């Protein structure tokens, strides 16, 4: 143990119509990483050290480090292959209806020392569609191989406390041994991953 498979998306061509909704996916998977780090306390560094709650990439998504804006790119172009891979489909229905979207305005504090404010879509308001959220689940729990396989790649363990002396995590599990709550936690990334699609004006189904 253990084996991270997650789904084999390496016969699934990225169309180009929604190549632009990947990008939207990647920048508000930022907004809400921006926003999720602040609330556990975490301020602005210019290196990162995690007894100061300091991190680098707190920054808007414009001004990344050139490699880390792959990443984002990266988490959201496989959540998009894996989408077609599991033989959703994908549709660009109205172009008008992602004008009236607005994004979240969060209170003074969230402001960072350099002037960065996380200001992640609110996509509150919508209702998924219940075909949707049991596909929301399967990518929650496809969502945990990628980086359970990707960690490993680079040398990530199993660890009973979490340290980076040598890359020891302990939620680097099985899917049915994780805990509740962090399951919970990736249902929730990846429900709003899925409402930036509609959002957009854009349709995926469940067959």
């Amino acid at each position: 143990s253990f084996i991270p498979c997650p789904v084999d998306t390496s016969q699934v061509i990225l169309p180009p119509h929604l190549e632009k909704i990947r990008d939207r996916l990647a920048e508000n998977i930022h907004e809400l990483w921006g926003m999720n780090k602040i609330e556990l306390g975490w301020t602005f560094g210019k290196i990162r050290d995690d007894n100061k709650r300091q991190h680098p990439c707190l920054v808007e998504f414009s001004k990344l480090p050139e490699t880390e804006k792959n990443y984002n790119l990266q988490m959201s172009t496989e959540t998009l292959k894996t989408l077609l891979a599991l033989g959703c489909h994908i549709a660009h229905v109205n172009p008008a209806a992602e004008e009236d979207l607005k994004k979240v305005k969060l209170p003074k504090n969230y402001m960072m020392s350099n002037g960065y404010k996380p200001a992640p879509l609110d996509l509150s308001d919508v209702k998924l569609l219940p075909p949707q959220e049991i596909l929301v689940d399967k990518l929650a729990e496809n969502a945990h191989n990628v980086w359970a396989k990707d960690r490993i790649k680079q040398g990530w363990t199993y660890g009973i406390q979490q340290d980076l002396k040598n890359k020891r995590n302990p939620r680097l599990v099985p899917y049915a041994l994780l805990d509740e709550r962090t399951k919970k936690s990736n249902r929730d990334s990846l429900r709003e991953a899925v409402r930036t699609f509609v959002g957009y004006g854009y349709n995926i189904e469940p067959s």
